[PDB]
């Protein structure tokens, strides 16, 4: 992680499916490999239904296209869905939408079913604390491929279940020829309506980011930000990561920064605009236009600088600390004679720097 | 605290503003006094506009009906939100079922952005860690005001003062001295603020205020036979861990009925929205205590360790209960299931498959 | 709590049961209210049982004699422990000098599993800050019951409701109308549960809940010429933590004294289990407030900061000290020793070599 | 810490002392190595006393076998035990038993004295926090050899002490061949009966674990485990690990399950048992019986099953967090139809699979 | 960090600067290595200003010699400082002294002016939590060189700013030729006299470590110490480095000990003093006298031993946790028959060692 240029990035390996595909972004780029962590980026058209795996690294999922219903298991925590012995009983379900942010703990089991083709983006701390695998992406998939079964034989997880040896090998998935998401020929219904668990296990999972109506800042000529974090979602304070939204209007640009106490992770949802980005050394690693459906990692501490082109700049910054921060407003902090003698500045241009 | 009966509890004391009425359930209530609490039913017209004020109480706020704004603003936090138009703190777009948290010292405005009116139950805890003072509700009125009508708080400052306290001229706007209105008054031609629809760090701040909750695509139980509970706690909303009131809201489907069960760490403040329903309460020395129905537009309070039963009607049975600590529990009987067979058996001298036909 | 005296103090009120009796501390005592405790000792014969209740204090219970079970339920966390037997939660199997943690609206049942009676005298902290409501103690029956007896809770709920309730058939077994056994019922031909002895996730459910304190082998201190101090607090029981009670064990070998001292953080609930010794306590305006002998069976509760003084007999003195905070500390006067010398010297006049012979 | 095979561990240098022998487990295997810990296991036949040390990592002792007395110095705290200026005053002593466990942290000096031959085995997690040595395990041998003042040179010492050069070199132990632990001819008392520390230096340091009178789950026919953590041992909180005892009967299984957030490291107390464990490839990786005497790693995210022979299984669960935890009722969760969607099952086999 | 030998340090990279000297101390050394930090000790002769910059690690500066004036900038919290719209506005000022130690954390803007020559040493965790980028010292300076803008192209910066690109080339410095410190021609006056931010913002951030009335032990024959950290200093909690301060007079010894959780950073600031220091191996890895300008690491665990010289030993220890402990009273809390068998002693001389 000491890099000479940054590049822009986009998914290194794609993978094809029966309900969708999935376009992996590779870590051993180096700017990945500075930042430690993985991106995945996977559509699921209609009907499609992602098998439940679980991942190394703890991941945050923004739903960059559509509504949807997701689905996550919580051991320990009892099924607080049921019907009617019964009919069916299972994990409470999150219904999601057009931009949310899905926070998934590690050894955690995550699923989703599309219910336009839905479009989200995820990443994997995998230097989070709680990886004490290797430094790497493991989806340890339940289902499909083997999944997590497959080294188990069938001669001992049949009386672990507890039924035939026939039955068992069925969820080997061997033949399985369909990968991480599926089909639901004859659809999918789940039990939608229309206690020590009130609080350990009902701790909220996703927050709807994009609402622009949730802005925390906001300019009318033009952009907007927000910031998701422990202070909005609970479960934050302890994923070690946070999420920010910033949306910038026609030549918006925002107010310089680097981020104190993160990376930050941006990709591109829409419009386009150009990203100027410098080091410690003060040269330049940096310097692009950025479009719609682009992935720019930057860093802790850089300096970094964009403005929309006339299209505009939807965008979706992921930073690896539970209430990541920008540091902009730096310099209107110092005394003016600081900033005078620092550049060699009469007082003027010290105030207009200051005052503007 | 050794109340004898429970009775469903309305809003005793009631006062139109001019864009709305204020539904005061009484203070020194029984029930509410060994609640700790205080509460109100307030009501607002479109354009209508709740007074600027601050309150002793952390203000936990829950928007049945309407849509609109409601702006809290956190000092020391730099106001975030040319041609024409200012600035000030971000603002809270709320809607039915929303609950709000307003703490103590902390301000929020309030106004009805269109549609039809809009109601807020209000819960004030005036018995919180950060109550200091009295166990009243106090109400620091900032702006305007037959017996005792309470006035803002700059009336209490002289104004050459006030006037160099602010280097505006010395000529009374701000005391409010011959306003009538109301704590909601109303803006005719609309009110604009600085709103995203077009078109074409902050840490402590950030803070998320308010969280839908009336919303079923969020309950956290369906069904105990056969509604929907959804559950708001700090493990939902940060904010709750340092005011410690905790929230539920309970549609009950036609016939239903919720599991007996006693708030562990939590007196509850439970109030008809709609639906038609029963409840049944007890307490230590055996008798019930509440035998009797509610109906929409009623409060119970329904208090720690009490063990309670409810049941819905055909119209169904919808309620929201407040609930004092961050977290608030509760048993469910059923959750008994965890005693052995034979002592099943034994406390109630019943043969085994009684004991099992419980459990 | 501006009290004058201390006296030996005992229970005032007494009841026997079926299968044991309860020795009731009076509660509006001006010691105990002061104190802001209830506390009770209670005895099991063999196969005794205690009802299921749910207290709305903490109980932090001693088990001076006898061995058993106590089962307590954490309901939202799933029973842990075909042919013959059911299914429940995890039971607890106590000792002699075992402390048990019982939280406010937790249920516990307990059973003399053998051997002879049992008693554990218990403290119920009614000020808590989880024990809303008032400062007595509500112990909510969940089963059975000349003056006032109480009953439990389910008497208040209606039949059908009940039946309707449960499932069961509405043939009143349940609200324990004829009952008269007492909170202690006997399990005649034995009770069985859930066991280990054969022979041939979880996490705040699997918090430890008692934790031995009688044990010699465990004291923190020996000696204090000459006994021996054991002390519980979060350190080595995390619920603690949340309950804010500590508890001393404190053997005193015979002519023993502990240092005069003072509770910091603490009110302290003092009982002799044994042995026979003196103790001398005083206040603030100098005189002393206990020059009296207490002898095994007796309760005395020694105040915050109120420095106390104490000797064994030749008998000994078994004390059981239990303490209002997660880690309830004393000043050893001596550990006065940290004063610097011709502070001792100006303070009392005494010359240098005084001054060092108290140091 | 990418592995392609487990293995069955055994001591790799086995060292032999006066009053025991000293198997140290070796770290630079892959699987120790991704454990990112140490193991020792550590014989005291009676009399024998081991040597005060202190080790880099901070370590869980479990006693595998018999009643003892150990000791542990806490610096800053008053020694709590005296008699009759003085005859001998010193830290608190614990009396430990078949089966307790012991918590010792970093930079810490405990020492043991066989009060049968004492057995227990020591874990040293040498990737912890407050381990900000090399990734190793270093002994600081207080006595013995050299030990840690073996350094220091006579002149300087005696002054520190503040006596004879004479003395002080019979602190450096030189001439002495006799290891970590010693016989103690002329037995050996120590101060048994038969203020700030009431908090702080008052915490407590082991818990008897193997007490099947403390187990938190027990089936009948049959098995029993119980979890040694933060919620039972305060000093757990801190020392970033937690313990597990499961004893299984006749033919019992466990229910399947990973480790959500820890490693876990599997050694056999006695009985007989196959373990299949596989990884996220879904490829077995183990696949072995598993008898007394015998250590396996488990780690984390991956997929461990496992059932006693016609003897037993009888084991001790060492794991690297606070407070470990498996996902087991996994499956229990999930809408039924994802079940069967995920691997092609009529309802059915669904239903059958979630309900036994 | 595995060691044979300890050096003592000198500063490997000295650059020259028009108000001062920059003495770098280079961390390549395996000893800086293991210790995963960096130092930098610097000057700034009257009217000197260092530019503000912002440092990779977080750091702790103590005040070597003399009085001054600091300047840190916090985002986020209001200018509490103005005077007459405005003439001037700015953060709050620190102005230091003989002998503060000044804690900055990361992504955190410092600069301070030299109101004696001012001599301060800091040092910065590179092996922090937050240092997320690589592991070495990036000083990201805002001025002067290039600073961080140098690669913020005018074109755009101009308009960020909203002014002239005249203005803003003059920002880049590019020309500058006076590094990290500059003289103040002209002086340099700041306002100094003679809400949500009465918290979060007014946290203090230097102590005065040196002053002899704040010391924590003290002997009158003689020496004293004191300890800087979290229960001294609420920034301290979070830094993860305390500090000490060991002043010792003519012949006076520290009661040997080893850090228990953290490495120790030793800065002679003056008198002289030999030091010793062995490994777990026993071998004596260090043995030498240090004098004044002088920089010795000593490690965690390890066991240290000093005594001043005629003319005395005046220090200042950096060590890398919030409450940095040692452990020494070591041996007076076993039980003396430990003593005895554990070096063969008999009583007496087991009682001789815990009683001097």
């Amino acid at each position: 992680c000491r890099i000479e240029r940054l590049n822009a990035l986009e998914p290194t390996r794609t993978v094809r499916s029966e309900a969708g595909v999935t376009d992996y972004f590779d870590e051993d780029n180096e700017q990945f490999r500075c930042a430690g962590v993985s991106t995945i980026r996977r559509v699921i058209e209609p009907r499609g239904l992602l098998l439940p795996s679980m991942s190394n690294a703890p991941r945050l999922v923004y739903i960059v296209q559509g509504r949807g219903i997701v689905g996550l298991v919580m051991p320990g925590c009892p099924e607080t869905f049921q019907s009617f012995w019964s009919r069916d009983e299972h994990q409470k379900v999150y219904q999601f939408q057009e931009g949310d942010v899905l926070a998934v703990p590690n050894g955690f089991a995550y699923w989703c079913y599309n219910n336009n083709p839905v479009v989200a983006i995820t990443v994997l701390d995998t230097s989070n604390d709680a990886n004490q695998l290797d430094r790497s992406h493991r989806q340890f998939l339940l289902a499909g491929r083997e999944n997590i079964l497959r080294g188990f034989s069938t001669e001992l997880l049949a009386a672990a279940f507890g039924v035939n040896m026939e039955l068992a090998r069925k969820l080997q998935c061997r033949d399985d020829t369909r990968g991480e998401i599926v089909r639901a020929e004859n659809g999918l219904q789940v039990l939608r309506p229309s206690g020590f668990e009130e609080t350990y296990c009902s701790m909220k999972i996703k927050q709807n980011i994009g609402d622009p109506r949730r802005a925390d800042v906001f300019n009318p000529r033009g952009g907007r930000i927000t910031t998701l974090n422990s202070e909005k979602l609970p479960i934050l304070r302890f994923i070690q990561m946070s999420a920010e939204r910033v949306v910038l209007y026609r030549n918006a640009m925002v107010s310089p920064h680097w981020n104190i106490n993160a990376h930050s992770i941006m990709y591109c949802t829409g419009g386009r605009g150009r990203v100027e980005v410098a080091d410690d050394r003060g040269e330049t690693v940096f310097d692009g236009e950025l479009r719609q459906g682009q992935l720019l990692i930057v860093p802790q501490n850089f300096a970094m600088l964009e403005r929309a082109g006339s299209a505009g700049f939807q965008l979706v910054s992921i930073k690896t600390s539970d209430r990541a921060m920008v540091s902009t407003s730096a310099l209107r902090g110092m005394p003016v004679e600081v900033l005078m003698n620092s550049y060699r500045l009469s007082r003027d241009e010290a105030r207009r720097v200051k005052l503007t």
